[PDB]
């Protein structure tokens, strides 16, 4: 279902700013999609991330290294994440949202921050497929 | 497949150089319309960001933008590097690093172009299968900061 999805959507989303918040690798990188969730040149599956400022990484060794290094500095992030808006399309979903993030590596930091996360369809739920980060400059 | 990546190649093309040459036309027609879908889940509803900027929603505030950029940039040419392009389904999805040139307009008669300005941006941009050819759903840029 159209309600159904955009829901099953949103939980994934938020799984994937939860385990941020709690250091959880294991579930952070089973949350990515891997060409075996697809099935498997055209490069299928192959994932990618950026983060506020950075330059892009791909595939799953850099991204997933990278949230391994995050998640190894921080010791306290929250995401308080607004304007949520999920577009699903097929087997492809587009999620779009203001991550309010205060972090802690520690005095409190916080950043304004824009994302645009694509998720796809998998047997095993929603998986990510790119995630794309930006800070809202003045 | 083999085709795939080259089609959706020139549609990432075709959609930067709309922008260059300031034609509204072409790139309006290559940014998705639910219509294109057949068209809830807000299937086929465009977003954008600018580098810096916060989140357009719809084709409204994607393609008002696109026309203000256009009014306000004497020039501007990207010149793309590191192209890459995943295919999965009826959606495409390409990462790149768009080398920005622009300028604005001459201090007078005597120039062309105001002083040029660069810019190092990298960009995620997700294309869907259409009857009509590969559609832009979203572009997402952002400069890489020191
Ligand atoms: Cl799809
Ligand atoms: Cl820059
Ligand atoms: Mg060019």
């Amino acid at each position: 279902t159209p309600d159904t999805d955009v829901e099953q959507v949103g939980l994934a989303n938020t799984a994937f700013y939860e385990a941020m918040e709690r250091g959880d690798f294991e579930t952070l990188s089973s949350l990515w999609l891997t060409p075996a969730d697809l099935g498997v040149p055209a490069d299928a599956g192959v994932v990618s991330c950026v983060h506020p400022g950075w330059p892009v990484l791909s595939g799953r060794g850099e991204v997933l290294r990278s949230y391994a290094l995050i998640m190894a500095n921080t010791e306290y992030i929250q995401f308080f994440l607004t304007d949520v808006h999920v577009s699903v399309t097929g087997d492809t979903a587009l999620v779009t949202c203001t991550e309010n993030i205060l972090s802690g590596g520690g005095p409190l930091v916080g950043q304004l921050v824009v994302a645009t996360n694509v998720f796809r369809r998998t047997p095993d739920g929603w998986k990510l497929w790119s995630h794309h980060a930006s800070p809202v400059l003045a």
